[PDB]
């Protein structure tokens, strides 16, 4: 029974690429000719595996996009030259491994949050959310970390609100919010994936400072 296979997705250089030669011990009696069948193979995604039908090498033709497929099950077949299988399909298993490929992106593209003026700082006003279609099991791809790039108006202090790295909960920071003279304020907020080192979309927090 064939190994797990595992692939990059993104790969680059020269297509195809080798990713496994499976054999049959059912071949030395007779010459065996190898196929695979399975999406990826003969199936939608088709053609992105092939098997060098004499040598039972399992290829990949092209890059491979975890977000889109992950995990290719494939199943190769080996027929005798007189057209006979000599064994059962042996189901192929390929794994796409990830790459940091997505950038996080805001559920919104402006967050709306209201805060009483008097909330005391500490207090959560909105949240923001990001997705990222990176691998979130496996990897950092998808580790997002939230932060408040600017805000308007500046008063009557830079950083009224805050977020939190992990959650995009958006706190009161400062206290001095005045409806009166600052009704509402407009947060960039950055979403990074890599906890914060990686890919980068802004959005809008558009917070209203209510009585
Ligand atoms: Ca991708
Ligand atoms: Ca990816
Ligand atoms: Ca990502």
């Amino acid at each position: 029974v064939i190994p797990p296979i595992s692939c990059p997705e993104n790969e680059e250089g020269e297509f195809p690429k080798n990713l496994v030669q499976i054999k049959s011990n059912r071949d030395k009696e007779t010459k065996v000719f190898y196929s695979i069948t399975g999406q990826g193979a003969d199936k939608p995604p088709v053609g992105v595996f092939i098997i060098e039908r004499e040598t039972g090498w399992l290829k990949v033709t092209q890059p491979l996009d975890r977000e889109a497929i992950a995990k290719y099950i494939l199943y190769s077949h080996a027929v005798s030259s007189n057209g006979e299988a000599v064994e059962d399909p042996m189901e192929i298993v390929i794994t796409v491994t990830d790459q940091n490929d997505n950038r996080p992106e805001f559920t919104q593209e402006v967050f709306e949050g209201s805060v009483a003026e008097g909330a005391v700082p500490g207090t959560s006003v909105m949240k923001v959310s990001a997705t990222d279609a990176d691998d979130d099991v496996n990897t950092y791809n998808a580790a997002i970390a939230y932060t408040i790039v600017s805000q308007d108006p500046e008063l009557p202090h830079k950083n009224m609100f805050t977020v939190n790295r992990d959650t995009g909960v958006i706190s009161v920071l400062t206290s001095g919010l005045d409806r009166e003279s600052y009704p509402t304020y407009t947060l960039v907020v950055q979403a990074a994936d890599l906890q914060g080192e990686g890919l980068s979309t802004t959005a809008k927090a558009v917070i209203t400072v209510k009585d």
